[PDB]
Formats: structure tokens, C-alpha cells, sequence
């Protein structure tokens, strides 16, 4: 259990309802610059129903960080907070982005 994993699931932890966000978002405010990829190779280790909520953090391309059948799932876990998942996993981040200061 890396700091590293500490700080960038700390910040998962503060994703609200609804609202989704990046591997390079999460690692630029866990303090990790450039180890957005990492993130995501952590992820996809997670027990899916898991007390740390995977589903929420997406990649920076705007799309679903898995693909097959966990591709689904995790957008069933999104539809539950309202968000849309088009064919290939597509999140339109311009309604659903985070918005830390309002």
C-alpha cells in the first residue's frame, strides 16, 4: 500500500453524485503528476462493490477506463448516479466534469 494509492483514493473518496473524473485530474490533485496511467492500472485491481469507488473515475479521453463486460458494469454503476454511457463507453464530460470550486 503505496502513499501514492493513499492519496489518489483519498480524492476518489470526494467524487460526488453524478459527477465524474480523470486519471490526470485525480493524479495532478493527489500530488502525482504524470501518473495518471498508474492510477488506472490500480483500479482495475478493485473488487468491483468495493467500499472505494472505482466506477467514478474515468480516463482523460472522456471514455470508460475498462472495456467488455466490466465496460457494462461500470456503467450500470454510473446510470444508478445519472450519468450517460453511450456504444463505446462515452461520457460527455462537459455536463458530468467535476467542479472542486463553484
Amino acid at each position: 500500500m503505496d502513499q501514492f494509492l493513499v492519496q489518489i483514493f483519498a480524492v476518489i473518496h470526494q467524487i460526488p453524485k453524478g459527477k465524474v473524473s480523470t486519471y490526470g485530474e485525480i493524479a495532478k490533485m493527489a500530488g502525482y503528476p504524470g501518473y495518471a496511467r498508474h492510477v488506472g492500472k490500480a483500479l482495475g485491481n478493485l473488487p468491483e462493490g468495493s467500499k472505494l469507488p472505482w466506477f467514478r473515475v474515468i480516463n482523460s479521453q472522456g471514455k470508460i477506463s475498462l472495456k467488455g463486460r466490466d465496460l457494462d458494469r461500470q456503467k450500470q454503476k454510473l446510470e444508478a448516479e445519472g450519468i450517460e454511457v453511450s456504444e463505446i463507453g462515452k461520457i460527455a464530460l462537459r455536463k458530468y466534469k467535476w467542479q472542486p470550486l463553484e
